[PDB]
């Protein structure tokens, strides 16, 4: 029986009709949006929602038992299964993150076609040489996350009366959004020298930012 | 046939085409003037009349020099639409043909080949493009999905529409306001707002950075 | 007694002092920004401002008779002589945007010193291969300056009601600044399709840019 | 007994050993950031701060006589010794900015780990090449807040009041960060042909970068 359900799995057929689910499903749940939509096709939008998952399940089950150990060292094929056991997460009973990360279920899409697959492993292997770099940031970040806390939390405490909103308060420095007119300029008519910190952190980060740009060439 | 043939391929032909781009395009461009429009309103239309004429009979002559060959060439393919465009009636229709009109003006790219080296250069990076833009489209289209029935009920302005995500998303993408105006708003309602951008904004640039690094190399 | 002349003007004494009263009346020239200064030392700087024009305008003689007609064939040359030209122009009389470009003659820094000249001169040779371009951006956005002006200029007239007000606020969307909070987000109350104008004309001219980037990384 | 100290020194351990307490005292000062914490654990955490900070002056001075001259000639071991020493100054006598500089030492990761050297070498090793171009970005920068100031400083002054207030203001146009809807076109609406100032200001400035870009890539 191996060898029977090993020739539907591997067939052309298969995998193309994978990929009719997909674009099915997926268009299916972009109309999940409208709620005038839902309200005609309200029925018929959850039941092919539970179709195309259950069946998403048994072609997952089948390329396993195919490929055994295989299977799961594949990331294309580990992937769908977290994507498809997100999808299958009760529908009810819990955060409504779930039935939203089912529409995770629609990246599933690039594991059926090969094309997309190359695209993907062309830029993750840029990751490696830049987790030379990452990591450094990373503490840079840290460190001056630690300094604005304890120096302006007091009083800017929606920027950075806790080590996380300076996190997310210096992230958006970074891409430069409103860094002068909407944090600095403010916050230097309590603290006159807050130039000193950001201007550089600024230089500094653009800098680094451009060197990771040509790291990559 | 041979008599067309040489009126068309002269080079005063290609010239005089090219003075009257330089002509209609500054007629275009005066047409703005509402105090211009006041005295010398009739001198233009109907100067847009005569170059939409000449231009109908420039159009013409080439095709028939060329057969298939004049609607093989883009360059020529242009030129007809676009004097096509403009030949739709000056009242009857949406005043959009009206504006569509100064589009006669990118003939003169047409007119001139060291335009169009120019711009084949750029063109022809758009396929290598293609195989990660489409990723890109559909990354796009799965974080709308996510963002509309995550935020849209209690911020219909910014995703409460499949449409509205996509420019929102496409404005955070371009990091205009993306903090103080849009993430900071929901994260006084939805506090782990910045989990969901963050990350997307880390996407977006990262693959930006790397369509980038692939034209340089 | 042509060819006395031409050694002090090329000897390295000359060249120096120069740059030292550069640098003096550079530094000269920004302490006139301090409203305190400028009361009591407003004597000591723009008499010292006059004495370097004066200096200025003896070396730049000097410089020609040397050379002849290879000083107005030597653009860091002609700059040097416009630049302090400008500053000639009298201290009154006249829009007082001269008196500004004066400070203008502190860029004569970059003319007396050699290793600007190559760091300049290696970002001038760039632009050659962009003419092909900016070329085109400049008719790509006087096509779209006309359609703004004649599509939102009737009931925006301070982004677009003019021809060129069309050309700073589609500048403005190039840079990304604001472009859709500050003018599409706008338009749209009132042109809900305004996004299928702007939108693309953010990814040409973004690519443009992309592109150009690559040429002269190349 | 030279050689007795040289061998604690050189063991790998006593790398590792430092490594450690980086990483330690680095959560132990990011916790200071919790008035919640500092409740419970704070004697505990201020005590922990003066051991660590003792055990690294031992550090730093085992390893000088162990290099003698050549610690001091090592920059990483003198960014540990200055952010050491920092940290050595009262914890209460002075500006509080002291008490957060001890932060710095959680940079002494970078030291203390020889793969992020490299990393830091790598980018250092490119300024040098970049200094050609950062000092001529500085006069430019120079020569246009002196313009800015006393041509919008007046009705303008808090963007250009002052040298300082321009130098701020064209950073901040050179990040492009609300330059036009927060700058220019607040400053058009009293100077109609402001725009003349800031368009190519911007194109220089944004030029340069390619260029410095272009420098970091050859
Ligand atoms: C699977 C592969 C991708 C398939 C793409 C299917 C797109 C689904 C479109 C759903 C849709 O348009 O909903 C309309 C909403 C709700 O309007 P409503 O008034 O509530 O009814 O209102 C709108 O959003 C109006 C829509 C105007 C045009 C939007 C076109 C976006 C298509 C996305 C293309 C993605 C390609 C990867
Ligand atoms: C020397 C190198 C190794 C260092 C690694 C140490 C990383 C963590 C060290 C200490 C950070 C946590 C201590 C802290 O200040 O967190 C409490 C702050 C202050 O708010 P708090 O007053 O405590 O109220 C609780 C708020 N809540 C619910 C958000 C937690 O509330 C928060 O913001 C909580 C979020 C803090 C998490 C910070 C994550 C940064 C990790 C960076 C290290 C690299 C990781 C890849
Ligand atoms: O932990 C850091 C924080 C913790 O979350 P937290 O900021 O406390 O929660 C924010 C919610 N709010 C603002 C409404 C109170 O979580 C954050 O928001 C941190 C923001 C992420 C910035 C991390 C950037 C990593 C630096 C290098 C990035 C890689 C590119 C080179
Ligand atoms: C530089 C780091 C950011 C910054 O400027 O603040 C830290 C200090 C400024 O201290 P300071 O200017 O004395 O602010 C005190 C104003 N007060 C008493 C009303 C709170 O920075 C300096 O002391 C320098
Ligand atoms: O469909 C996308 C929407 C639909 O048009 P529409 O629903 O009329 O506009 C949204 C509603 N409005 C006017 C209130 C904003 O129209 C848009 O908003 C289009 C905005 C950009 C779409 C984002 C797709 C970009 C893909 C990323 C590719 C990156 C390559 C550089
Ligand atoms: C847990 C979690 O991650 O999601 C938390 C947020 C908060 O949603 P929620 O508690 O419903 O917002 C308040 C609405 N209210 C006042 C009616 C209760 O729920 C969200 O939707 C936040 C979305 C986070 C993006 C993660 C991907
Ligand atoms: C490659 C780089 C892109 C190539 C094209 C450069 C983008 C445009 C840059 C030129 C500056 C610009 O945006 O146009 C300004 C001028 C003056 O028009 P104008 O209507 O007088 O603007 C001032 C009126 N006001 C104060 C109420 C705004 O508008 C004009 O009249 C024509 C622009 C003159 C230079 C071209
Ligand atoms: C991406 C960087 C490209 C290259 C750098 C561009 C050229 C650097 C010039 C920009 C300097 C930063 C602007 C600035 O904050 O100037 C402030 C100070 C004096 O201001 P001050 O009046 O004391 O502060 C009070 C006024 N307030 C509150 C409104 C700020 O003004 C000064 O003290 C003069 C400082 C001169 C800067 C020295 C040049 C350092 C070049 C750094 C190279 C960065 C490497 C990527």
């Amino acid at each position: 029986m191996y060898l029977r359900i090993t020739n539907i799995v591997e067939s052309s057929f298969f995998t193309k009709f994978i990929i009719y689910l997909i674009v099915l499903n997926g268009i299916t749940m972009g109309l999940e949006t409208s709620k005038t939509f839902m309200q005609s096709f309200g029925v018929y939008t959850t039941l092919f929602n539970q179709i195309v998952i259950t069946i998403f399940t048994i072609e997952i089950i089948l390329r396993i038992y195919v490929h055994r150990i295989s299977f799961f060292k594949d990331p294309w094929s580990l992937f769908d299964f977290f994507v498809v056991a997100i999808s299958l997460v009760p529908t009810s009973s819990g955060f409504e993150i779930l039935r939203v990360l089912r529409v995770l279920r629609l990246f599933r899409l690039v594991t059926a076609v090969p094309q997309m697959r190359k695209i993907v492993s062309a830029l993750i292997s840029v990751i490696p040489g830049m987790l030379s770099v990452i990591a450094l940031m990373t503490l840079f970040f840290y460190i001056f996350a630690i300094m604005a806390t304890q120096l302006f939390g007091e009083r800017f405490p929606e920027w950075f009366g806790t080590l996380g909103e300076s996190f997310y308060t210096l992230f958006q420095v970074m891409t430069l959004e409103s860094w002068s007119m909407g944090i600095v300029r403010p916050l230097m008519e309590v603290y006159p020298y807050a130039w000193v910190f950001f201007i550089p952190f600024i230089w500094v980060v653009t800098f680094v930012m451009i060197n990771l740009v040509v790291a990559i060439c």
